[PDB]
């Protein structure tokens, strides 16, 4: 098993990405990593662990302010393009980048290519729940204009991932909607509900309301890329607001000074919702191989969990199973 | 000022509705309330004797499972329909119900009627922000399938409300979107962006991302009913979920004890988070009179704030001002 990793994308790149790669190499014996980026810089951090790591030099990098299609086509020697090329030329089974989301989706689509029978890829992060089981939200902005058939394919891919990678035997697939009632939604959502109702290979549990997303309402929640993107950003801003209010309550002068016992829980609280990177990162479903967008602020542990998820996606043959299921 | 209130709709109706009405009557000297529902049941809960509370008997009620059009047409003597008829016959200036949302919107459309020039009314609640300035979100589910023209009308109505009732001189109008760039959004949203940019009567500041809604990115935030409903419900349910997740962190005897010291400020925090507290209910902009949908789980405090918001809406002539635009 070979995974190509973009060493240059991300806020803490390249150090955090390299440190996560070293953690994955130490954890999984069968794993081979191709680290793509500035070779000499990458080698500077690799002085203690270099066993199953190959370093592939990339002269250029894609910056966050550049337009994705132009950057991917023009900068053939960027770390992201060379990383995707490793997968396309069959020198890697999966790839991971913490870089620009749009650039990675462009490179995945243009270079890695779609699974046969898959119309449009979907961006799918695993989000937290109160129980800690988590759930898959797909499509959070890979495809803004969606057809009902696209959403049906999203449900199938999310079900295969939830079964093979998360080990959920019969994943509950819900359709994000304005109500729990069967006939709710706009045209796209109602047409999708009717097709989902007739889709044999999934455990379709119906419409799910947004208010219940974090309450373990479903294992897979399906939506179009625009609504999903808006939903994910709403979740992020809500998490920041509540953390801010809690920090004010736990650090206020009006409260007991002894309740300073509580200062240390602030970090734990920030961890519980803000960082869902422990779940692995946003997968681009529908491509010929696993392509994973690691969060831009990924530290070494986040990179490690993205590696662990990509490894399971490869070993459990998710792409081939998706091809068969459609 | 007279407001007709549906005493029968809502999870904690009729006790919470009657108690909220009594709180409004005690807070506002000028307020007259017509309580619509079963006279004997209402009189059981009436702890007050006040000439400014009148009881209007309604033989039937529209249940949460009833179909909106069919129930509204069939149940002519329901509390919701009689409440709306009070507004239509000019025996009340506004009405409030915590009952079935689809039924209430249908009654508003059928009985109260739309302002001339408005194709579709919108469901518009006021949400809190970090600064305390607040912002108006619309449409949050009156019409799930919207055209660009409908969103333009939502921007005009929201701006009028923000200026006249909320005292914002030049309301900043943002289009809820996935990016700041002009070409962002799905087909409906980018088309709306171009029309909104060419719209004369508004201060359009462009696209706004959902992550900044609570940080005063805009005074008025415009979306279609499907996306707006999903956004609003995400905010409410997620605030409850995340608060529960963070509170779970403090469970150990020393941390339980430390948490109980902060218990009074966090009950205060939960109250401050409830968005039926910060404003009343979602107002239906575009009808001839104010019709307010209070949250189905409204307690007395939520009912009261719905009354206070309806009172501000009547006093500032928003229906007339929206019509002028």
């Amino acid at each position: 098993m070979r995974i190509a990793v973009d060493a240059m994308g991300g806020d803490h790149a390249p150090k955090a990405v390299i440190d996560g790669v070293i953690k994955g190499i130490e954890a999984f014996d069968d794993l081979h990593i191709t680290l793509v980026g500035d070779k000499t810089t990458i080698e500077s951090h690799l002085t203690t662990t270099s066993d199953r790591i190959t370093v592939l030099h990339a002269d250029e990098v894609i910056e966050p302010t550049d337009e994705p299609v132009r950057a991917v086509r023009r900068k053939k020697n960027s770390s992201m393009v060379l990383m995707a090329q490793e997968v396309a030329e069959n020198r890697a089974d999966a790839c991971i980048s913490a870089g620009n989301t749009g650039a990675l989706m462009t490179a995945g689509l243009f270079i890695v290519g779609r699974i046969k029978g898959i119309d449009r890829p979907a961006l799918a992060p695993t989000l937290p729940t109160v129980s800690g089981d988590g759930f898959l939200l797909l499509d959070v902005g890979a495809n803004v204009d969606a057809k009902p058939e696209h959403l049906v394919q999203y449900a199938i891919m999310g079900s295969v991932y939830s079964q093979q990678v998360r080990g959920v035997t019969s994943p509950r697939v819900g359709l994000l909607n304005v109500g729990t009632e069967d006939k709710k939604g706009n045209e796209l959502t109602k047409q999708t509900f009717q097709i989902l109702k007739e889709t044999a290979n999934i455990n379709f549990i119906g419409n799910v309301e947004a208010r219940d997303l974090l309450d373990d309402v479903a294992d897979v929640v399906v939506t179009d890329g625009f609504t999903g993107n808006v939903t994910l950003k709403t979740l992020e801003g809500s998490a920041l607001s509540i953390f801010k209010m809690m920090r004010d309550v736990m650090t206020s002068t009006l409260t007991s000074k002894l309740a300073a016992a509580v200062l240390k829980p602030k970090l734990k609280e920030m961890k519980m919702k803000m960082e869902y990177s422990n779940y692995g990162g946003a997968s681009l479903f529908g491509l010929k191989a696993p392509v994973i967008k690691a969060h831009g602020s990924s530290d070494s542990n986040a990179v490690f969990h993205a590696i662990r998820q990509a490894r399971e996606m490869v070993s459990q043959n998710v792409a081939a199973l998706i091809q068969e299921e459609v």
